[PDB]
């Protein structure tokens, strides 16, 4: 497999927003979870749909529509994508990491991720966030990686370490910033460990995986990790914990999709004003 | 990657099934190991190759040709695949689970698969017949699953869980109709673990598939029941163990095909009155 | 997925070769590491660019151009691979792995094949090599592998085992030559694992590899055991430890790929004349 975008087509789509926008953003943030309404909180904000934008992937997004917003987030200019791509929809990974480069290109220098996952860590609540420390990636185990095939050096190298991927010292502004916040609940942090979905796992999955090491699991965020490292950009993230899995044959239930929606919703408010109490850190 | 079919293509095969055919069944079976003999014991069977049949995938069947019978079983009205895709022989998974897809149109509620499958399990002997309880996806894992791309509402959600694939109930009748057969061996039950193939596992692969979790492997199965569960069938399987994994570098010889089909053999009788007696308490 | 070569066209190249060189190799030899320098001691040799023979895939090879080169080493008639595919090229497997069929339709009898790795084993150090006792084949485990699709009876059977993949009497062979070399480091052995790339692991995912019993890490040589031992070819292989891999977050450093030529480049007269001492006992 090979990326279908040349160099070009990213540099091409990032001249079209300079020129339909005087913001100049510094910081790009791919929303997740509750934290779609992060947008509301934006000053002078312009939003772009997806579709208007050229070479951008075509929209696909559940609930938050997609929109690349541009705006001033507590005294800090960025832009932010509300909804993402998935695997699981069909999109190779380079459409779904084509985002990621633009924002190269543009300017910026800090990539926030957020996402929503399920909680393989015995010891998370719903409600939890974990700051992602490492990551494991096994699509990539199989090759399914968005730098498979040709390296752009005008973007990085070919063999890219990742073994430094989440920023230390972001992480531990982070959890300065949340004793700032006076919450009870103590700030997570861990390994999030991706697959394709977008069915949601069996018991026997679930228990493997925790094995393995991993704390939090998931459907997406590593490969725009992966890309964003690879051209130079510093990494931050992290996982609203929106359920925890069954892990017993006794299967009190079965993860749904609106158990993590009402997560998402429950929990939107304090997302929002830790993202923006960190905009003040970066 | 996204499925090919679309559903008016399910709805066409359904329907031309249903002008060809007065049988109407509940029940689908799709035969593995030495299953493949109990298309024999069928009252009022009708047969069609599946190169008759629109739509249908081509056939690649060993052994067992590639035929879809219906007829009735022990006063059940079911309906029987003779040989499955696999894909080792170059099939996508939407064409690997498109007769699935049909058999729900055609107003089936429950599936039934079997398989062969070699023994990480230090219990099993050959021999073993083991209720599959749960599964581990490896394919899945990297992204390779039949409900990758847009999700067809007419079929299921986007999000399945998968927890529960496993019929409760129906293990449990498994279980009292091999006691009332009078077996000296028990009934075995496990997580099955599929890899892609077409080769056999390494020693330092079955070492680790075992430490994992997993009692069985084999090389099919788990995209038929991720797909069926996503459209509501009540799924029930069994493995046919056929082999015990070579653990160990002083290797006692290696597993080759021929030991396979032997076991089907050998065991084909004692399949065919298991499942005709278990269609009496579907 | 499917080869996209068909037996043809193997034995098109391979007819193409003998009407070009008076060379008969029986054994063949893929270069890895810091070998690149072993077509330097062959006597009669000629070289082939894979450009100029029919139906090769394109080079891509860093470092050490893609040739093949035909000569006699240490009195035994070879042909060597300077440079190969790899996935994360964007290559599928049957493009990676065809040379090793056209080897096969030539007479060869016998491949040897060599990689840089990555120590998982913490008793290893740089500069040491281990040999290939076994193998772990992630990306197998989702389907992708160089025999999907119809198999090719005129090269071997559908199902062929991989549990005696590395020639035992050879491993024998190997330790006692390296005896015979009066070096201090003893010679290693153990179970080498692949996976896609071409980005570096990270600290979660090291620990992982290593629990799953795992002693070295590389992007390559898998795909081609596979193949080769498809068509009845007499395996061996080793791996040079170019650097050991960060397994702690407290990263003294990150794996970076002038660390790994560096370490090929320092090696490279001790993996050569140990190759050429090995020729003597194939
Ligand atoms: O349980 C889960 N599994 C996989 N992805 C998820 N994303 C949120 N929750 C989950
Ligand atoms: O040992 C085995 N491995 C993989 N698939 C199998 N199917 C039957 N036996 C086996
Ligand atoms: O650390 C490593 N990782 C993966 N491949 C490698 N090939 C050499 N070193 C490494």
């Amino acid at each position: 497999m090979q990326n279908g975008y040349t160099y070009e087509d990213y540099q091409d789509t990032a001249k079209w927003l300079l020129s339909h926008t005087e913001q100049r953003p510094q910081v790009a943030v791919i929303c997740g979870s509750g934290l779609g309404g992060l947008v509301n909180k934006l000053t002078q904000a312009q939003t772009f749909d997806y579709s208007e934008i050229p070479n951008f992937p075509e929209s696909t997004v559940p609930g938050h529509a997609g929109r690349l917003v541009f705006g001033i987030l507590n005294g800090r200019a960025c832009v932010m994508m509300q909804g993402r791509f998935h695997m699981y929809e069909g999109y190779p990974f380079w459409k779904v990491t084509f985002p990621v480069r633009v924002f190269r290109l543009l300017g910026v220098e800090t990539l926030v991720v957020t996402n929503a996952a399920g909680g393989l860590n015995p010891n998370f609540e719903v409600g939890d966030i974990m700051l992602i420390r490492d990551h494991i990636n096994l699509p990539g185990f199989s090759g399914e990686n968005p730098l498979r095939g040709p390296n752009e050096e005008r973007f990085g190298v070919r063999f890219p370490a990742m073994s430094d991927a989440y920023d230390r010292d972001m992480r531990q502004k982070a959890h300065s910033t949340w004793k700032q916040m006076g919450e009870q609940r103590e700030l997570q942090e861990g390994t999030y460990v991706m697959l394709g979905g977008p069915n949601f796992e069996t018991v026997a999955e679930c228990r493997l995986l925790r094995n393995l090491g991993a704390d939090a699991v998931g459907m997406s965020t590593v490969p725009e990790v992966i890309v964003a490292r690879h051209c130079g950009l510093r990494v931050f993230g992290f996982s609203l914990i929106t359920n925890k899995v069954i892990m017993d044959t006794e299967s009190q239930g079965k993860a749904n999709h609106e158990e993590v929606l009402e997560a998402g919703k429950q929990a939107a408010q304090k997302l929002e004003q830790f993202v923006s109490l960190l905009m003040a850190s970066i």
